[PDB]
């Protein structure tokens, strides 16, 4: 049986690293209802003007969506205006970040893990293979107004951009509130990590040869952890399933004699060929539109990762967060971003505790008559003697007046223990 | 007139309790579209095929959210893996918990309140009716197409989460800042909770009987304080709404000469069968396509309620949130989650401060050509001595070189004021 | 080359005041369906409800938006219920404050930049136009079915609780830590702002003089920063570009001999006219339909940002929020909200630091075989002596045995330095 006077305290702990991936964007489309609808026929296009502004309102809801995907990406990775030099040091206490910065002998700047990344995440593609010179117009009768826009910011940029946010400010100073998770002071910087979760500096520096290896073999578990990707391969698999069902469509001859404008238009009188071509441009609308509808609906679900990403990495990155699980379960000690195919990926590296026991516990320690306080912490019992410890760390210290305070009395309080505050004065004045 | 120097301070205070309720989840159902828009019916089968996509593509979006409906309720309970057990002392310091925790005696194992909440909360009745064995295409026939799914977790299961999540970890050591609200040393957790909020420890173990009672008649309020639940009924009623329009909407002739498709078959020649058919596709598969729409529209906004229930559940249930009014109004100090009919509801446990009466306050004491500043909390006059004491609990204390810092000079600071400190070492020379 | 000992610490500061701007709500619009699809015509209305249901549940839908509307307004502002009088004193410690208070001698009891943002932002002007006494049904035919609502909460109401948000409780006692931004006792207040950010009590009443004229200064600013209220005017010019959608969609002749129900029943056979007003009943319903789909989806934003801005009210400007960059850059100290047209505009106080220059840091002290940690902040060198002090203002102390704790060992610690810690007894003993 359990009784009410049982505290759980860690005497070891292990630093972990966890994966959090975010769909930040999507890729920009653009449809031209005109050309979609209507091919090469004037009768075609006439009547689709005889229908009003709805072809047009349409062009103007998704030329809307393919602005905020830039917008998205913006307010996720550009809020750090730093360069990003080169560290001539290497080493930053015997911490290993060589697979998460950026190798200088590749083509394109990434670091090793954002090219697994990379390398990871696989209409689109027959669209691309037409182009390579700058002939959109070529490929767009070809492809009946679908068409594929370019980014803002290129692969090249956000990578310099996740650079900078990641360490940055490296050489010229550190900024121990107030900047990149990355700088060169780090067994200090990590003291004041230590420290904002309730763990005392000297827990830190003493045992600074097992957090270091601790850390440098959770990176290496991370790039073999790497299904794992699957939530933004989603997204490219989502997308291409909008784009085949508007092409499939165009072959649904929907309540017509066919689904060829050119087989209306032949064979068949002036008005039998108006009624067919309006049947056909009524279901290619109905299409058009049920398609848009589910962009705009599936772009407000991407609109809400970018700002959550954008969140957490000002608060989880360029910050502490004490908010629980929100920069991952723990306790959180920082996040390394990295980039990736539409999205973001974050390593959280968390502190967790470990190899916890049972030690007797009690409210306050009654001294002479007056009751004394913990001024931080629990007081717990070794089985003879009483010690004052902290919450997230075993390492009892002897209780003294330096480390209570009094408050009420003896006599007032429910589970008050006979013990003996030391003052550590006494032996100064003799 | 009010001065320049007046400061409020507590002199007493209650606990309260509100609740909070969230709509998480809401009824899965799924639509055939094929049987919606015809039923035993060849010729309007194949007319349907002649329309492309349409069809196949609903039938993939109403699956996409019935999907998400499990996912949205996993992620607000499924949080906590613990198996919960019985506590053998039902005492946690002369708190009553018993309103809360699940009854032993019932055939469900719910919780007193979560039971009233239960039965408090009311087409599905219909499909539900005719099915109890596992038939469920002979009641989609009877139902046009329309059917309803069960949840991946069961009420039952949902009860065992949240008691895991409320309770869980109570015998086997308590785990001060790393668990589930009610363990069982609960006075001490208390201290800790209101150290957490700026009240230092001895205000509760000087008023535990006082606050205890509080806390069990907030509870007895809840009850009979439990409209109260309108917001959960409503997802019912809307949900309830939107399949009457559907069913409904079978009944209209759109332009048609009827609303049957026997009818249509039977006297009157092929081709005229087959625009009256037409005219019923068209019409119905347009009412199927608004249903979808708003059934999408709807289910975004049940996912960003589900998303925050799960974010409060860990920042207010297990953990203590310092945002202000995220977790209730007031000073947080703990969360007791219930489970509910499609949605969660928190009791949220505030310390709220009452009695206060302004005292006389200045920024700063000079004591000998040096200013003396408070090294926590503020300075009071009670009209003839300063004293120094906390901001959310008034409790005067000496003001001594030991609750207070130097710094700058008596001749800089404007509110400065001539009053002594105590020097606590001079008696000890002597 | 940097080094591995190089620590930035400012050495001094100023103060900043930055803008964001929320669109918390919008206009709240009606669509009377039956008017607007079909005028003055029995047999447009006949044939209309030979459809279903279909218009009926548009106006609900359209109803819903409206009521949501009003939701969101309240959930924003109407979160404090006091009165707010007029202060007496109009000196805040040198603070000015008058260009963000009501003038009272003003027709609408705005302040002066609430005035400016009014008076910036700019079918709805035709409708108000028309109406002035209160006659509803005769612009509603006018307009063909649109009408415009007006708003639970007037303008007046809304500067009101501004005036209670900003500043309501500034008689009848100090709340330090539960209530709004502006009170009395000013300069005491922003001294619990600085040491809730990391900086020390005496920081602010040392430099009042400074504080106050930069604070000041930074107001003046905002008056002619204030583009700018973009975002808002967007709000405006997206909703009337929809109306205007409806509006001239109505003179489409969607594969009619007409766009007028009168042409359509005149000069033309029962049976032909039948056929006509379907076909232009369906055009006006996919029209209507579009607009509504818009409508909801775009509602939807609205919503979320109203909740982000209820949410930053109360972590904001009644509390004070450490979270990264969620109040503005900076260290956040305040928030001055102010009502404007549509939404509402936050004026963010935050705290900035200046001049820094990196001084060499050390780990830990060796004094005799022991290692001597900082009780608070860092250790630094000013090139011949070894100070401790603070990370967010540069303002060096002795290191005595008063600032530090003792853990671990000499021999442990790796960047330990050789100096000595001041021991403040002895000189008492002798
Ligand atoms: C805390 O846990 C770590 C990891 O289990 C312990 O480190 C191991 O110690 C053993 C014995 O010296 C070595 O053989 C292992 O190789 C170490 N593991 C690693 C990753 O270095 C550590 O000793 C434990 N601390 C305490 C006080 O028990
Ligand atoms: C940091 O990690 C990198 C990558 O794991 C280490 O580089 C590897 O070192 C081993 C041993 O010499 C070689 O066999 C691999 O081929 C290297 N890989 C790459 C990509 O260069 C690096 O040595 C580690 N550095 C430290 C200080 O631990
Ligand atoms: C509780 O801690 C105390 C202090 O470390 C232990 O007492 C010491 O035990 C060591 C090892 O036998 C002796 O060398 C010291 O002289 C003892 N000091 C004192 C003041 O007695 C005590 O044994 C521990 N109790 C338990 C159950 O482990
Ligand atoms: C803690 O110390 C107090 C004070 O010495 C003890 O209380 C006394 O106990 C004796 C023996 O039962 C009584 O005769 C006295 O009258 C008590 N004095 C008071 C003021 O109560 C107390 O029992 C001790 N508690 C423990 C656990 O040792
Ligand atoms: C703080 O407020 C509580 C509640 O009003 C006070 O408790 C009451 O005290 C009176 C007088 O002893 C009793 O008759 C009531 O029955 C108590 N109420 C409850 C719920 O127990 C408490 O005394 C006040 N504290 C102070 C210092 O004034
Ligand atoms: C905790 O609360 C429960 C429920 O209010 C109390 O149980 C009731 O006790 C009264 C008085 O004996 C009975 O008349 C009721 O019939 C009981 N209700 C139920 C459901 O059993 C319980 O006694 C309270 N316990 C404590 C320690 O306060
Ligand atoms: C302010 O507090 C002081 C200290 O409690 C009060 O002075 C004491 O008053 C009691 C009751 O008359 C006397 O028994 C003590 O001897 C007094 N102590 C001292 C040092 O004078 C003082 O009266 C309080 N002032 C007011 C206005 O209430
Ligand atoms: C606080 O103490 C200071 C120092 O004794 C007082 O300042 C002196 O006041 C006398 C009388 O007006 C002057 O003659 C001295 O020249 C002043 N000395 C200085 C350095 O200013 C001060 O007035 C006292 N304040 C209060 C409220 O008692
Ligand atoms: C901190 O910066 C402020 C602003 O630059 C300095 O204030 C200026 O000081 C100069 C010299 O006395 C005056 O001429 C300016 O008019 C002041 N500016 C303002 C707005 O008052 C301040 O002196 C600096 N503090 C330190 C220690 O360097
Ligand atoms: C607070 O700011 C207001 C507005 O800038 C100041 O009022 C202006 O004062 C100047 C100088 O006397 C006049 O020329 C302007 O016409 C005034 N404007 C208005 C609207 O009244 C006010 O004096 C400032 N108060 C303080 C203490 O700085
Ligand atoms: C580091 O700070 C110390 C203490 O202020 C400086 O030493 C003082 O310098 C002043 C000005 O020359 C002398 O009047 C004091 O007597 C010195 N005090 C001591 C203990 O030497 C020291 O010069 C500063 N070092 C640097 C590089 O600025
Ligand atoms: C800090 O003080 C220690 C202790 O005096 C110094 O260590 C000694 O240095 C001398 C000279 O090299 C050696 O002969 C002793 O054997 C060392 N003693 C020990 C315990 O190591 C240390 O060098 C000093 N460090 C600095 C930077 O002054
Ligand atoms: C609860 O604590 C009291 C006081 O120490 C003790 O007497 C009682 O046995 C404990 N309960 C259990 C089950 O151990
Ligand atoms: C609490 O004590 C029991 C009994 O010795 C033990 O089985 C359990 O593991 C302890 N709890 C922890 C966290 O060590
Ligand atoms: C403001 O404080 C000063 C200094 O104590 C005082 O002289 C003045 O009367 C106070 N103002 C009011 C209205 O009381
Ligand atoms: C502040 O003082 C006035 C005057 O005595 C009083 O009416 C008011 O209630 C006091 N404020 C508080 C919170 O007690
Ligand atoms: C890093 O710190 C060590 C110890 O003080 C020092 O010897 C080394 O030169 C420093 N590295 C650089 C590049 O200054
Ligand atoms: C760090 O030192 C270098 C070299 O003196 C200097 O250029 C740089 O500005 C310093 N950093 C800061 C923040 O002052």
């Amino acid at each position: 049986a359990c009784s009410n006077n049982s505290i759980a305290i860690p005497t070891n702990f292990t630093i972990s690293v966890t994966t959090e991936i975010l769909p930040v964007s999507m890729t920009k489309t653009s449809v031209d209802c005109t050309m979609y609808i209507c091919g090469d026929s004037t009768e075609c296009s006439n009547l689709l003007l005889q229908y009003g502004s709805f072809c047009t309102q349409l062009n103007r809801a998704l030329t809307g969506i393919a602005v905020e995907q830039d917008k998205n990406t913006q307010e996720v990775f550009a809020q750090v205006k730093q360069i990003y030099k080169t560290p001539p040091i290497k080493d930053f206490g015997g911490f290993n970040f060589s697979q998460i910065l950026p190798d200088p002998s590749k083509p394109s700047k990434r670091s090793f893990i954002e090219d697994l990344l990379f390398n990871k995440v696989t209409f689109i593609k027959q669209y691309g293979d037409c182009l390579g010179d700058i002939r959109d117009l070529i490929c767009a009768q070809k492809f009946n107004g679908l068409t594929v826009l370019p980014p803002l910011l290129t692969d090249e940029m956000i990578a310099q951009y996740t650079s900078a946010l990641l360490a940055g400010t490296i050489c010229s100073g550190w900024t121990p509130g107030a900047g990149p998770p990355l700088q060169i002071p780090f067994p200090m910087q990590m003291a004041y990590r230590f420290e904002g979760i309730g763990v005392t500096q000297n827990v830190l520096y003493e045992n600074q040869k097992l957090i270091a290896n601790q850390f440098n073999s959770a990176i290496g578990k991370i790039q073999d952890s790497l299904s794992a990707l699957g939530k933004l391969q989603d997204v490219v698999n989502q997308n291409a399933q909008a784009l085949n069902f508007l092409v499939k469509q165009l072959s649904s001859n929907c309540g017509a004699i066919s689904s060829v404008l050119n087989d209306i238009l032949s064979r068949l009188d002036k008005p039998e060929a108006e009624v067919q071509i309006q049947r056909l441009i009524q279901c290619r609308l109905q299409s058009l539109q049920t398609y848009v509808t589910m962009m705009l609906i599936r772009a407000a679900e991407y609109r809400a990762s970018a700002m959550l990403a954008a969140t957490k990495m000002s608060e989880c990155v360029l910050g502490q967060s004490k908010r629980v699980d929100f920069c991952g379960k723990g306790y959180h000690l920082m996040s390394f971003p990295q980039s990736a195919p539409h999205g973001v990926v974050f390593l959280h590296v968390t502190y967790v505790p470990a190899q916890e026991k049972n030690f007797t516990t009690a409210p306050a320690i009654c001294h002479d008559g007056k009751a004394h306080f913990p001024r931080e912490g629990v007081f717990v019992s070794n089985g003879t003697h009483w010690f004052v410890t902290q919450r997230n760390f075993y390492e009892p210290q002897i209780i003294t007046t330096d480390n209570t305070f009094v408050s009420g009395n003896c006599d007032v309080v429910i589970g008050i223990v006979n013990n003996t505050v030391y003052d550590p004065l006494q032996p100064e004045l003799d």
